[PDB]
């Protein structure tokens, strides 16, 4: 298949009200299960028809998940798109719109950004129980709400199948590591220039495109709308600018 310059996944399957969507973390390490429940939620309408068209619960992924790593300070995709492959995960939308099954628990806050949330600050809660239970208005059992994949896998580093792999089956997971810098993100292409490793992120990538020849992945991040491009950022593509090419994770409900 040819790659087009650009390409967004809004656009392509706008009937998907997913993956417009920028979610927020709260003060929790939760991007690896963000990225998941995201790109899960998707990719589950993409590859449906739109016959789910459905938010994803994060915290149940991020507090029933005993493989996943340690919760609230962090965790590992593999484990995380089996989990969804095996046990499933229910809906649930930000705390906020207090939809679906188990909505999540936190509310927005600024991740070293301004804006009209609350800052987050230094400190993380701690990981949320697994509770098994939707919210009382929601009336299906936890168990019979729980939205299963097929086949869950690693994705090529390389930048044509990462490309082939989003326009045909849907946004992809994807680990990176983040410097100082990623902290003072405002817009543009990011690349990493000053600042030491603060570890690593998960994030969900939804297209790519190009400016003045510079090419780049588009991202959306976890921290809200208020941080970076309306919740979004771009970063360098075609040279695993911080192994962004190379912990790209993702599965199929068929
Ligand atoms: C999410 C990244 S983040 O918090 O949104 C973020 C932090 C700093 C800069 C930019 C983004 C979590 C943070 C986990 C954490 C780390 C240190 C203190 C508290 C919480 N990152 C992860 O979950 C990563 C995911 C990988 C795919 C990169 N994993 C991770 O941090 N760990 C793996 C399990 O062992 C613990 C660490």
């Amino acid at each position: 298949v040819e790659i087009p310059s650009s390409f967004d996944s809004r656009k392509k399957w706008p009937r998907c009200k997913s993956i417009a969507t920028i979610r927020d973390q709260s003060r929790c390490g939760s991007c690896w299960a963000f990225g998941a429940v995201e790109a899960m939620s998707d990719r589950s309408c993409i590859q449906s028809g739109g016959k789910q068209n459905v938010e994803l619960s994060a915290v149940d992924l991020l507090s029933c998940c005993e493989s996943c790593g340690l919760g609230c300070e962090g965790g590992i995709l593999g484990p995380a798109w089996d989990y969804w492959v095996k046990e499933g995960i229910v809906t649930g939308s930000s705390k906020e719109n207090h939809a679906g099954c188990e909505p999540y628990p936190f509310p927005k806050c600024e991740h070293h950004t301004k804006g009209k949330y609350p800052p987050c600050g230094s400190k993380i809660y701690k990981t949320p129980r697994c509770k098994q239970t939707c919210q009382k208005k929601y009336k299906t059992p936890y168990t019979q709400d729980k939205h299963r994949g097929k086949s869950s896998y690693n994705v090529k580093n390389d930048e044509k199948a990462i490309q082939k792999e989003i326009m045909k089956y849907g946004p992809v997971e994807a680990g990176f590591t983040v410097y100082e810098d990623f902290l003072n993100y405002k817009s543009g292409i990011y690349k990493h220039i000053t600042g030491e490793t603060l570890g690593g992120h998960a994030i969900r990538i939804i297209g790519w495109g190009v400016e003045n020849k510079a090419p780049y992945w588009l991202i959306a991040n976890s921290w809200n709308e208020d941080w970076g491009e309306n919740g979004y950022f771009r970063i360098v593509r075609g040279r695993d600018e911080c192994s962004i090419e190379s912990e790209v994770t993702a599965g199929r409900i068929n």
